């Protein structure tokens, strides 16, 4: 059973990385990916950057076509239109927190 869930943060730099797969993950500011195997759930919080969006996509269709050779679909989603199939894996959605600044200039990134 394929359930991963991926954090897609960042502006100038943005890495995907996976995290626990749970609401408590999520917040309002970045992307998330919910990688349900045959199905990509590709989910954006309302303050994400465009930065975030336009990884989201290639992280999202790069599962897709280079670890499911093209057979998965991937769903485009944000707060509060989340299919059914993601609900029934998370749980209902609660209240999200903001994310955090994506900018860490003098950190390693
Ligand atoms: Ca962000």
């Amino acid at each position: 059973v394929v359930q991963r869930l991926f954090q897609v943060k960042g502006r100038r730099v943005v890495r995907a990385t996976e995290v626990p797969v749970s609401w408590e993950s999520f917040n309002n500011g970045d992307c998330f990916i919910l990688d349900l195997g045959n199905n990509i759930h590709q989910w954006c919080g309302s303050n994400s950057n465009r930065y975030e969006r336009l990884k989201a996509t290639q992280v999202s269709k790069g599962i897709r076509d280079n670890e499911r050779s093209g057979r998965a679909r991937v769903h485009v989603s944000e707060e509060g239109t989340e299919p059914e199939a993601m609900l029934q894996v998370l749980g209902p959605k609660p209240a999200l927190p903001a994310g955090t600044e994506d900018t860490a200039k003098e950190d390693a990134a």
